[PDB]
């Protein structure tokens, strides 16, 4: 769809059996999601952001359905305020920026 | 133009007679630039990102030329890593998300 930006660009995702709303973020390289129950093994990592750095669990090859399109990639689960869908997955569902 | 997302969406802005480069961020509600010499009166404000909170100087009514397009808005200048063009200016240059 075409999404104008007079409101936050949130979209429903289906991840690990659960339904969530995540923000479409072109300024984020990675997908970072708030703490939730995910199947499997993971590696600790520390991602940087504007207020500093947070420690996250890294899950690779996690299937996620962003507004009906399916994608498989790495998801970082941690202390994020909002669920962030970053550029490693937006490229997969074919998303572009236009002006 | 149309921007795909395999690389960061960085564009050239002209602000306060200085040439800068900045991230086109759909996920940010506000625009926040690195520390710079800018004339005027500003107000103390503090914003959040992941990792936490930074104190910034907010300035209203500043002209920014984002890839040639002129826009007048609120710009926050402070200790950010990258310069971020958030939704208050992105709606002015007509930017939309497509997929
Ligand atoms: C560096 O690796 C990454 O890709 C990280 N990327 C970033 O932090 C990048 N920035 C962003 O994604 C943008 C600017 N953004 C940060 C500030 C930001 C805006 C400026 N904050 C606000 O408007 C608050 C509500 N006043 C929102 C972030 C999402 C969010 C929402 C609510 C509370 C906290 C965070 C998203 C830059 C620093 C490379 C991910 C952790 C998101």
């Amino acid at each position: 769809p075409q999404i104008t930006l007079w409101q936050r660009p949130l979209v429903t995702i289906k991840i690990g059996g659960q339904l969530k709303e995540a923000l479409l973020d072109t300024g984020a390289d990675d997908t970072v999601l708030e703490e939730m129950s995910l199947p499997g093994r993971w590696k600790p990592k520390m991602i940087g952001g504007i207020g500093g750095f947070i420690k996250v669990r890294q899950y690779d090859q996690i299937l996620i359905e962003i507004c009906g399109h399916k994608a498989i990639g790495t998801v970082l689960v941690g202390p994020t305020p909002v669920n962030i869908i970053g550029r490693n997955l937006l490229t997969q569902i074919g998303c572009t920026l236009n002006f």
